């Protein structure tokens, strides 16, 4: 600090209050693979038939009432959707006058802001929120991912969803770009697109998976020779390549295509505020936040996890 | 607001009956200035001139003139904002109580809105009253229990770098010796060149009775209100009695030069917005009010204390 | 200090400045004793006239031309006026969007201010010095009254006019009311009115001299006593007494009647701005305020000077 008045000297303020922003998960997917629904809290059921041989086809010679026979299944595909709310403190709007002037937005202090900024502060941090769901399937706030809320079945993310296909890089060949992309065709290889394989593919990298896809394959780059390995598989479509810092030594592949990876999503999925305003004889008041999370969909063996262990 | 809101419009129409404080009478409708606050501070800047040396003659040619400074000197002033809640009737249940001669429940001593608003607004301006006065925030006829105030917070009587004077317990019935202790102070009150100004002495119920004592066919008050003209160039001297003071005397002048009470705006009792409502017929109101705001100049306030023992 | 923000709360400014106020010496002359003049500097000759009877009037009974006459006498007093100047420094006027916001004036780190309340407070000050001047006949800033400015001939203010009553209180007598009062009754049978006699007085006393009046006389006081014995000689009409901090172990008395003290200053004794401005290529500007001393007429044996001895 000074020992003169500092204060005389600041001419003029600025103050960031930021602005709510698209989420990033937009990206990830094709215009027509999201689809929203009404329902705030509840589930979504499909089913689904399928059929099946149980022995051998039998010969038919002679006399035989004996016939090998076909079996057939159903399945109900259910989605569950799960409302979730938050609680934010703000100044009440009848004491800005006394909370507020023209070089301090709020109380710097105590950290109380008028509720236009408060509210665009937290929907932007649950936006982030509900991105990282969309991407790992969990929900957690602590950095080893621990300490996560428990969640309803069939909630589940592109990383975390079941009955895909998962590549594992040892942690000596961690540096080895031939090694990962062994894996990376390993998985391709296991890749099962039916008939929908004339579809654009998404690729989504970490920042040193990149860094290591720039460099010269052993002229020709491994990112290269990653897309037209994909575009073998695509039938030489469009193949886009992301990077995301909210992965690490994550490498996901999957299709863009709605009969394969579908996202159903609430129409109240993301953040909206609450009627509710909880006041009194103070000049501190409380809103509440409601958002709605769940809705991804998603074929077996049409997404690919390389994870690259560090030990 | 007053076809949606009914206690304001309550408010509004009863507010004419709450007398005016008594603080008013210890001041000149000079020295008093509003603020727009309710709890912060407020920076008060006095800017001054000085002559740095004799003037220059203006004779011939010349270059060199004497210069005149300036300087500044910062003030800041606390003011901190109080509450208070109680208990009334309901609007909408008020006809159930509404007996021919009263409004309310004896029994229950639960009042009208206004009438419970009325008395709530002059008790709070009661303990207004006593903080200027005295400095202290107290509920007790004893003092104590203080509630504890922000520095820069001050009242006429523990004002600091002030004239204190101190009568010893054996003295304590010796209006000679008060008045000793009195000369002593006047002797040191320092007031410049602001000096030609009417006085304010303030003097307890007990101290006002020793007044009126024959001069040791002269009165002691006459003698004290002649003291004090020497010195306040013979302009006019005023006499006041306070319950709130014990074996004080307070004299300063009323002079808004030297002596000023910048009060928020919202320092009279106010309602608050929030009433609390549930399903009986007893509803609960906040009175909001605001205290500081007196600022004085160095020696320029006496005050003698007339120790008990 | 504070190691939070406190400039949040500082939520109101007040600036006091003052104002220039009307003299301290009007309130010494009655409003026809001061007639302004037209002068900066030098001096002015002013010509009282005068007229007498030679002898007893002429009866006109028959003929007769022998006529007594009237004769007629002048008199010239001369008159010195002094200029003054003194400089401030100030903020230019295109600086003051710079170093002035909302809650500032001026630099309170530098002590710059702008123009008009340079100017006020300059003004207020230099008239403090005339009224000093005016009282005393000295011009001086220190509280001993040392370092005295050396002034023109004839150029005097009350305490110093020559050819007057002069009292002097022995150093042992210094707390003696009575032998005050003594000197006084000398000093008032020495006074020498004349015809106009019957005139308001004034008495100026310091506020040593104030306490010792304010003391029982030895119910009367010594201030009665002394009203008293003035209107005893002024016709019995008012009596004004006064206190000045200026003096010191002094007591003044005088008359308030045009035909024996007046005051004719010049019309420029106040202080005015000077149509020179400093400028620079800094934000520093420099202005100057003219006063003009000088202009105290008193005709002889028509004032009282009591002075107290210390030691």
């Amino acid at each position: 600090m000074e020992l003169f008045d500092e204060n005389y000297y600041a001419k003029a303020v600025a103050n960031i209050i930021g602005e709510v922003k698209d989420p990033i998960m937009y990206k990830w997917f094709s215009p027509d693979q999201i689809e929203d629904v009404d329902l705030q809290m509840g589930y979504q059921k499909t089913v689904k038939w399928d059929a099946f041989l149980n022995a051998n086809p039998t010969t038919i010679a002679n006399e035989v009432n004996t016939i090998s026979t076909i079996g057939f299944s159903s399945e109900v595909v259910r989605l569950n959707y799960l409302k979730l709310q938050y609680k934010f403190r703000h100044l009440k709007q009848t004491s800005e006058k006394f909370y507020t002037s023209d070089s301090y937005i709020g109380d710097i202090n105590n950290n109380l802001l008028p509720f236009a900024q408060a509210y665009k502060l937290a929907s932007s941090e649950i936006i982030k929120l509900i991105n990282h769901f969309v991407l790992t399937g969990t929900v957690s706030i602590q950095k080893d991912g621990k300490n996560q809320k428990r969640l309803l079945p069939n909630m589940y993310g592109l990383l975390n969803m079941p009955e895909q296909i998962k590549e594992e890089v040892a942690s000596g060949d961690k540096d080895k770009m031939d090694k990962i992309f062994e894996k990376i065709e390993a998985g391709l290889s296991k890749l099962e697109l039916g008939d929908e394989f004339s579809t654009p593919m998404m690729v989504i990298v970490d920042p040193a998976t990149s860094l290591k896809l720039v460099k010269p394959y052993a002229c020709e780059k491994w990112e290269d020779v990653l897309i037209q390995t994909i575009k073998a598989i695509n039938n030489r479509e469009d193949v886009y390549i992301e990077t995301s810092n909210l992965l690490k030594h994550k490498i996901l592949i999957y299709p863009l295509n709605s009969e394969l990876i579908k996202f159903k999503p609430s129409k109240y999925m993301l953040p909206t505020p609450n009627e509710q305003v909880d006041k009194d004889s103070t000049d501190v008041a409380h809103s509440y936040i409601d958002f709605v999370l769940g809705g991804l969909l998603a074929t077996r063996k049409t997404i690919l996890q390389v994870n690259i262990k560090q030990s």
